[PDB]
């Protein structure tokens, strides 16, 4: 017998499991449709050049490579987005709001945290300078979280700005923050060329928790704080004000971003980040664009949100359901039964039928044992009279219409 | 600037194109549901052992391999199905009707026919001994074609049985048939230890186009084929099926009835294809045989066909509402209405940057439109908004 289990770190989706996934993904689809986002997709097989341009040669070892001309299974979707946006050039109508729910592949260890394969709701608005796209993308994250059953008490989203930090500096420094003792960061920063004073500027602003505190520091009129104040005022206006919080220690990939970053989280501090996003105006120029084009997006993993929903008892109990089981009285009634199955399906209903020979009470079980709703006995006595027997699993003669 | 095009032979799906993929797959999903099939999925990355056990070492060249322990990007879905069903063992509740639309990868050339990457509607009934499971899958095939706009004048399904060909012989022969000149076979028949007399049987049976010709030649095969046709006509797809004794696509790997969707003007390759494989699970090491019939329905040839017959739809990005702030002072209140609309179940968008109104209205039409919502201060003060349908007006609105 073959290995019945799937390749290390990868999940099968039998009907039971796939039902939950379609439940979660429905929410992403539904949120995106309500928010006016269009779906896209690209191949999981992308050119090695695509990622190594983003992060360097280092990432060739953390992904599934192979040759044909080298290609790899994508560990993230964003690089394919830009490649697609770039292909469209100046014919791409802005603003453009694109989303996908792509699988991604990362070659790592399995019993140490991550699991080699995950689905992910990406979500990206392109062509929009102002801070209303940050506001909306966050509104989306909460709208999804809210549809899943979460309240502002359960979760929320932290806001930061890399313009706070960069302006406090007055080149390649933002990498150092992402890693964290606290006396190891100064050894990593001073090496750049920062006298102890300016290290403190950075070090101690990160654990600041209010905008006023940022203002009494860079100014009220600074872009950085002028935006955040606009962002909050809009998010409050859209009605998610109780969901957002400000936190200067959001530094997840702050090198790779440009403006407002954000990060979903559970308020009991039990899990890793739910979703993460921000503005990256330098996205397209990275991949060689002559004209910098504004961009904000977030990624919404399919793994952590489940753990939380499960913790907070919000995972639904989903079942295969069908409207009708057609039961031929016996094999001689098959052809008539068939024609009743057609009718039902034609009418929009979902119906199924006894395939092999069953005893009628065995058929009635099967109807219950699979989804039920309604059993349609198809017998000669009744059929001759233009009739069928219909039993609701909440006999009765009907034509039915 | 990077290569903006995808890996040779693979397709990008921008919104324009994804709309058509989503449209086809909706016929797959919607048909699956109505026939009471359950969706499944498994990793595109499977174990090499799994496929090599299907067809021999040769395929280790016709797919994307790599090492970690050897694994491959799947060229077909069925071997995952088998692997999953086996995992469940006896606990799998029979009959199970499992479907999926997996993407699959085959390492081939690009300007010679095929294209390395394709999505494919699978569909499998497991645990059914009788010819009814064959009947339905075909109904499912014909029904999905019928929902795309195709009639029985356009397409059809061919039917055949491997029992026809096997019983005529009275071991490893079926592989030779699949490769098609009526002579280019004949030497590949004689050259493996068969007399002329048997080559005349095999050849003359493939050259039969009616069931009566098979029966004139009470057997299991014709009992089935007559019961199937009966059933199919009873369901209402009699004009769609047709017997053909030359359907030998992969017939080594099937057990009973096999079938093959096709366009009637003879213009394209096979639309869909499948059959009964009762040996499917025993192959992957099942001690107890479990019946299986199923089919694959590619996402490529059906589109070429739908294109030729002019059946492809004009899909558009559509949005119910564009919320228009009069200016940036009205943004917070615009936002609040935006919330209301989206909460009310509608799909809305908003003007993000600073725009003029006639510019804003252009964007409205330029993206789906249906309705604009002007949110100006005069009207807002009196608890009102301006609603212009792209088929002003003051409203509360509720």
């Amino acid at each position: 017998m073959v290995e019945t289990e799937p390749v290390q770190g990868c999940r099968d989706f039998p009907p039971e499991t796939m039902r939950l996934r379609k439940y979660l993904f429905d929410v992403f689809h539904s949120t995106a449709r309500k928010f006016g986002f269009e779906e896209y997709d690209s191949p999981v097989l992308e050119s090695e050049e695509l990622y190594i341009r983003k992060a360097g040669e280092e990432i060739t070892e953390q992904m599934f490579n192979f040759i044909t001309h080298r290609v790899a299974l994508r560990p993230e979707m964003t690089p394919s987005l830009a490649r697609q946006l770039l292909a469209k050039g100046r014919s791409l109508l802005l603003p453009a709001k694109w989303y996908s729910i792509p699988q991604c592949w990362r070659y790592e260890a399995i019993t140490r945290g991550r699991r080699r394969e995950h689905y992910q709701w990406n979500m990206d608005i392109i062509g929009v300078k102002s801070v209303s796209s940050e506001v909306e993308l966050v509104c989306a994250a909460c709208t999804a979280m809210q549809s899943l059953g979460l309240s502002s008490k359960d979760v929320g989203v932290k806001i930061n700005s890399r313009k706070i930090l960069q302006t406090v500096v007055e080149d390649k420094f933002a990498p150092v923050c992402v890693i964290v003792p606290r006396e190891e960061v100064v050894a990593q920063l001073a090496a750049i060329g920062l006298e102890s004073n300016v290290v403190d500027a950075i070090t101690s602003t990160l654990s600041l928790k209010t905008i006023d505190e940022i203002a009494q520091r860079i100014g009220e009129e600074h872009e950085a704080v002028r935006e955040l104040r606009d962002f909050i005022t809009q998010i409050e206006a859209y009605g998610f004000g109780d969901w957002v919080i400000f936190d200067a220690s959001v530094v997840r990939g702050l090198a790779y971003y440009t403006g407002i970053v954000f990060e979903g989280f559970d308020r009991d501090g039990n899990f890793r980040a739910l979703c993460g996003g921000g503005r990256y105006d330098n996205l397209l120029t990275t991949y060689g664009s002559p004209t910098a084009v504004p961009c904000v997006g977030f990624g919404f993993g399919d793994c952590v949100i489940v753990e939380l929903l499960n913790e907070k008892k919000l995972l639904p109990e989903l079942h295969h359901v069908v409207d009708d089981l057609v039961i031929p009285f016996d094999e001689t009634m098959r052809p008539h039964a068939l024609s009743i199955l057609r009718r039902l399906r034609d009418a929009g209903r979902s119906a199924d039928i006894v395939f092999d020979k069953k005893k009628v009470v065995q058929a009635f079980n099967y109807a219950d044992r699979i989804g039920a709703l309604r059993a349609v006995l198809v017998a000669p006595d009744e059929w001759a009279r233009g009739e069928v027997r219909v039993k609701m699993l909440r006999g009765i003669v009907l034509p039915v219409d």
